[PDB]
């Protein structure tokens, strides 16, 4: 039923741009700026720990060449015009097609594109140390 | 040089670090927007995703998602309950202050903390989007 894996095997259709062995991309027909463009690998998987890595090693090859063909390439500086690069994993977290996809939203303006909400808490090193410890455990047992 | 990133990758400033690479560094950001807010870095200095090698981007998603499995958030297989987001900014305004690509891994436990997404859907058509369709396609076939 998954659509994202329909517009690949072109039973819905779409606005088709970077293709490769690994990844599907094609512009978003409800878009938040003029060309957001999403890119998807074949390998359906709804969140991104569903991916494995070979596919996600070519997403953002795919994604970085995108932003030569939009052009977004040209500004070399901090200033002007700039673009989000944007993946979400669940409904709180804003997705609801359950196939990985990254966004590439330009942003020309602050009406338009990604509007991000930025909740950041104090510098803490008696809970970043605690967390740190906790994690570090867990990725030691992940080896 | 002068790019606390670049620093930090060299040791020359105070980090949590968490996994590393030959080609990437991961680390907790100390002014977080969620608990186990992260930090990947590739370890060459570029300003934005198109100033980063292609194998240095290759190597960054499978970090990120190997953080998940840390960050225990691999175990939620559905769409319900946490979630999470990875976001990378290009630019001032579109909220990069430090001018080193790193991508984000930001935990979504509930609404007020987490990344908060606005999302202004804009008016278009499949005349317009076909008409923008075609130009990228010019482009693309230029590119390559
Ligand atoms: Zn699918
Ligand atoms: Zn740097």
């Amino acid at each position: 039923s998954c659509i994202f894996c329909k517009i690949i095997k072109g039973e819905i259709p779409s606005f088709k741009l970077i293709e490769t062995a690994k990844t599907y991309s094609f512009l978003d027909i409800q878009p938040i700026a003029e060309a957001h463009v999403l890119i998807i690998p074949k390998h359906h998987g709804a969140k991104l720990h569903n991916i494995p890595d070979d596919y996600l090693s070519d997403i953002l090859p795919v994604v970085k060449k995108l932003t030569k063909v939009l052009k977004l390439d040209e500004n070399n500086t901090p200033e002007g015009e700039g673009y989000n690069v944007l993946q979400n994993n669940g409904r709180i977290a804003h997705q609801v097609v359950d196939h990985v996809h990254f966004h590439l939203i330009p942003k020309k303006d602050e009406a338009t594109g990604l509007g991000v909400g930025w909740p950041a808490e104090a510098t803490d090193f008696d809970k970043l140390g605690k967390l740190h410890e906790k994690l570090k455990e867990e990725l030691a047992k992940v080896d």
